[PDB]
């Protein structure tokens, strides 16, 4: 099997799945890793059957296994983060592949979705802002450096890949990026400026070009992201407001339950991005408030035609590739019908955006008048096994159906030969269709948005030009979705003069909700859908910090005190007047004199230099004494009466927290209880 | 009204009102009206409408049938799936409890089917496994112990009382179904289990005395029978489930010990993570059964301990062999319930093939458990040779069009394959090729008692094998049980931090007694309280599931109970705060307290006001250590509480210390100061702020 050898010299780290007859048979050390990974039976030979690649390769992609198939050429490789098929891939999130540099001057990072095609650039400068990135980005294969300053970032992740130096040299970089992009300048794009972004960039598109083995004609722009642009959390902050996923691990819960009802699988996924990316410009989110205000009356005659379009971005990516399904193909021409209803629909409203929205749109009605000659209504799964060509679209394949094995190998040939040529006449208005894909996307989104504002009393918030905020009537999004009993509302006032307010409660009094409540409404004015409040004015926010969730991890190597305190130390040093932070208790974990020392200095420095909008929870009664001292805090109070708590805020503040009460709700023996009471009137005497 | 054909659908929807029905036409599998709209939206499928006495259709390919299944039994929605015989019958009906298809299944996860019942005299519970057989019962009187139960049994499918009482435990539960109470009734189960187990009484099994159970059992063996629709053979036995058999963990309890995912949710850092490499699938999920509960009598324990003690020295040439034998458990499943595939047969030829080898290793070791393991193995020659005769080497994936039977295992087939190699005669040998593959079903049930004893087998050597390598790789010891309930170790290491720590981990001695019942552990912030409680923890149980322990010797009495408070988390869905859920727990642990019992306690008292913490720290160990006097670890920050060992008897100090390097060493006495602002600055807080909370913390201190 010297053939075998020399393709695996070609690729020597990557498993190599050599076709043989009906089946894949890896050999040597590849049959000894295989066996282990997928269970397969050690023969040294190991053979996984042709009709079930796809499960096996899921399997292998979950490990982060890349793998080569050869056909005697490789056709292409299959690795984590660059997958197009629809079996591996997830329908509600997406697969990133991205690449990292270190250089003197900073750090450089890219990420390519390879189905949309969306390529984006950026230059993190310090350790903890790559961190973020990497964490929000999640990429499923990273391609790094081999002199790599810092491996503490690289090691976490799943399907590490070590780089050699050449590739990473700018000169090829730029050469390469105008060659496919077509421009002779990058200055449009506005990426030219840039070094450290280009050289990962030109990494990442080599190494994409070389697993794909084909043109990607999808990819035609590249973009840069900046700090300016949207506001920053840290992945602590992120996790603890529980937008994706809850603390525990789980999908329900989460901000994103309550707001997802998204008819389209790509409706889903965008709104999870515009969520993650709260987007600072003012312009476009006016253009969003105004299109969810003006479809809200329309909304049910909308979401049945637009379930039927489906999600498009991927079927358009596998066509770029040509390795698109007689199924993805019958799926787009349903789509294409539905597209002549939606535009009489959204005819008949008047808004600018909706307009322009119906536009982008678009109707290809030859497309459609071609798919509907060319494709029988229900597709064989199998082109090479298949009658996918309706009769009609070809004088000669009829001629040869109608002949009917000579005829039949010959229908089939033309068969073959047709289907490859409706890639060709479908290419030309490639990027039409790819506009259009967009354009639905936004509109699944908008509407589903605006049905959720109908059904749980939502309102449109107005922006202001110094950064303050001012609720009426505010209320958690999840809590009064779970509570069968009626939600309390409380209002909130933070201006220059008035900048943070110490919360000060009764246990099972609500606290911990407010804060939440604040940062959850902030959020969602930024991604320019409608608040959960009676009337909100929201001012400029840079970033989002919270200190709300007490956990203690073994891997990092830290204890309670010190993820805590860790957390503080990052709000000190990256804050800044316009963000928002808020704060639980500090100094829980250690012993009491020490915590009251080290937060009444964590709140002196906010106040009097960071000059940030905060919120702070505190179970330490001396701390009510600050606001006094000190210009722009205040003191609010949540309320309970002995026991049945109103969860109403009100001015002033609190004393007597009761603890005891509560254990007694909790179902602690009476007469422990009766022992504590004694204790406690022995203490205080 | 309607057209002949849409009549028939009709008539067979009656039959099934509330479940999906997929109706095989032609080539497709289509649901019509509403079924056609509620999958749209579950399976992401087009909606096109046919025109007869406008209806609406949805269409699934039958090759992608098992991926759609897929998803609608992770949902939670049953399927019910109609082929025509003409006549058409419901051939089985798919839901989230029972699955025998590999696809659904997952390799290292298990389905549980559960009953639940209830009566004034106490609930009643039943669990069923459809691939292991394994059938067993319960009668937990407490509502807490049902909730216990329920979390540990995980079930996927619940079946439920119409008029249950505490619909809350229901709540919140995947697969729910309600049921009408005919079908909950005490004197036809009796006589359905004992039709089934061909048993005139149920006192063998010990069943017999209780009869809550046997009402939730008799419920789920008919539930069972009709969703499969043919007999279950596999299902041999019923076991009944005592309190004092096992140590008996609560729900919190297991989340902070980490035993198989931790508190995010993550395989990673986990003590199964560090403990199991097994080679078979089969063998992982046996650990991971055997950590979740730890069996009280000694006996059985002896018995493992001396097994992993003869294999060490053998581990190496033990390993492989294993491996190529892999899961037969749930081949035997499938085997059972005849729906086992052509590729199904071919890799049981290859594990009886690895039986001989096995079995000459084992016979030199000379020790009574190990010699007993080999001999529930067996060799099953017979077997092994009818499936080698009946299938080619390399096997067609489908049976309809196949090559799977091979030339020879039957004269006929073959001259029907030769004559169609020379559509008729394919036909025939195909027909002919699907009986004989039946028949080989046929010649493999007999056998079947002996087989599933022989996968227990092998099951329970790579639980052991791995064990035993683990232990000379980590340097592990086996512990020895005392009569009266005591603890004592030397040189004990937590097992999951040593391994994930670059530095070497310093060790820890330990002593509990009756005579010193409660150790109160105070000691700086990240001086290794809380690891220190948890290592207690971790040797207690794998000494009581029969593995070594990582310490150099430890002596163990007996343990009815672990009580587990460590962590600090909030519930927002049941709408507790932090101090509520804090106490929640503390209040289980002084209700269902007992002397064997082993408590540990982390920082009772936080998330509230210092004087009420205090006061309801010092009344929870006063109480435990007087009335309840069960060993306790308590870890503190509060300094009154030091002063309480003096005041009372079986109380004693021990102190972490650290010189700010740690020195991470327990020695006797009590620990004055935790330094949080130091530890602060390692954090990396900013130095001005620290100069600013040590001037504070010297103003509070000189004021008082
Ligand atoms: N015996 C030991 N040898 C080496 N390292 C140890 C030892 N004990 C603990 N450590 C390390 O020290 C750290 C202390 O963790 P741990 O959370 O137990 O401290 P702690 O006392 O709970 O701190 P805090 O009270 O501030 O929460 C752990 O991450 C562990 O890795
Ligand atoms: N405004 C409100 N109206 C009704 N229920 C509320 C309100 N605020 C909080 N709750 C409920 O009270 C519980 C306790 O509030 P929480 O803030 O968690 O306690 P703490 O203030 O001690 O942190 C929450 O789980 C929530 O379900
Ligand atoms: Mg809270
Ligand atoms: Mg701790």
């Amino acid at each position: 099997m010297q053939q075998y050898l020399r393709l695996k010299a070609q690729h020597p780290e990557i498993l190599l799945f050599y076709r043989m007859g009906d089946f894949y048979e890896l050999f040597y050390d590849d049959a000894k890793r295989a066996s282990q990974l997928l269970d397969i039976s050690l023969t040294p030979m190991a053979g996984i059957p042709y009709h079930a690649v796809e499960n096996y390769l899921a399997k292998l992609v979950n490990q982060g296994e890349s793998v080569a198939i050869c056909e005697r050429k490789v056709v292409r490789i299959v690795t984590p983060g660059t997958i197009s098929d629809e079996a591996l891939l997830q329908e509600r999130q997406d697969n990133l592949l991205a690449a990292i540099w270190q250089d003197s001057k900073g750090f450089g990072y890219a990420t390519l979705d390879i189905s949309s095609g969306r390529f984006r650039l950026s230059e993190p400068a310090d350790r903890e802002t790559m961190a973020a990135e990497l964490q929000r980005t999640n990429p499923a294969e990273l391609l790094y450096a081999e002199d790599f300053a810092e491996m503490s970032l690289i090691e976490g992740r799943r399907g590490l890949r070590r780089r050699p130096l050449w590739e990473f040299e700018i000169d090829t970089a730029r050469q390469q990026l105008n060659l496919q992009f077509g421009t002779r300048d990058l200055v449009g794009f506005g990426v030219e400026n840039a070094p450290r972004g280009l050289c990962a960039a030109g990494c990442l598109l080599q190494y994409a070009k070389d697993t794909q083995r084909t043109t990607l004609p999808h990819i035609r722009s590249i973009t840069m992201e900046r700090e300016q642009d949207s506001i920053i959390m840290d992945a602590a902050t992120r996790r603890n407001l529980e937008i994706t996923q809850n603390l525990a691990g789980g999908a329900e819960n989460t901000l994103a339950s309550v707001l997802d009802c998204t008819v389209t699988p790509m409706g889903s996924r965008m709104l999870k991005r515009w969520l993650h990316m709260p987007v600072r410009d003012t312009r476009v989110l006016l253009e969003r408030q105004q299109t969810i205000g003006a479809l809200q009356d329309f909304t049910a005659g909308l979401q049945p035609v637009l379930r039927q379009v489906g999600d498009l971005e991927r079927i358009l990516a596998r066509l770029a590739l040509r390795t698109a399904r007689p199924r993805d193909l019958a799926r787009m021409r349903h789509a294409f019908q539905q597209l002549p209803e939606l535009r009489a629909q959204l005819e008949t409203v008047d808004s600018a955006p909706v307009q322009a929205l119906r536009e982008k749109m678009g109707e290809f009605a030859e497309l459609r008048d071609l798919l509907e000659r060319a494709i029988i209504d229900t597709p064989p799964v199998l082109v090479r096994d298949g009658g996918v060509i309706a009769s009609g679209y070809n004088e000669e394949l009829d001629e040869w159906r109608a002949l009917a094995l000579t005829s039949k190998g010959k229908a089939l040939a033309l068969e073959k030969q047709l289907y490859e040529e409706l890639f060709d006449l479908l290419l030309p208005h490639l990027e039409a269709l790819q506009q259009s894909a967009s354009a639905l996307a936004e509109l699944d989104v908008l509407v589903n948005l605006a049905e959720r504002a109908y059904t749980l009393n939502y309102t449109c918030p107005t922006f202001i030009d110094k950064p303050g905020i001012r609720i009426t009537e505010g209320r958690h999004p999840v809590v009064e979705q779970v509570l069968n009993e009626p939600f309390i509302a409380n209002p909130l006032n933070l201006s220059p003069q008035r900048r943070m307010l110490i919360i000060t409660g009764p246990n099972m009094g609500g606290k911990s909700t407010y804060m939440r409540q604040t940062a959850l409404i902030a959020l969602m004015a930024y991604i320019g859908s409608y608040v959960p409040a009676q009337k909100v004015e929201i001012g400029p926010i840079d970033r989002i910090f919270t200190r709300v969730g007490a956990a203690d991890d073994l891997a990092s190597g830290r204890s309670t005190f010190m993820v805590e305190m860790t957390e503080t130390a990052n709000i000190l040093h990256n804050a800044t007047e316009y963000s928002l932070v808020l704060m639980d208790e500090i100094g829980r974990g250690t012993s009491t004199y020490d915590g009251l020392s080290l937060a009444w200095a964590c709140a002196e420095n906010l106040a009097n230099k960071i000059k940030a909008l905060t919120l702070f929870a505190t179970h330490y009664f001396e701390l009510t004494q600050l606001p006094e001292k000190m210009e722009g805090v205040a003191n609010v109070h949540l309320d309970a009466l002995e026991i049945a708590f109103m969860h109403s805020v009100q001015d002033g503040a609190a004393s007597k927290s009761y603890g005891l009460a509560v254990a007694a709700l909790a179902g602690v023996p009476k007469e422990v209880i009766k022992r504590a009471r004694q204790k406690l009137r022995e203490l205080e005497s």
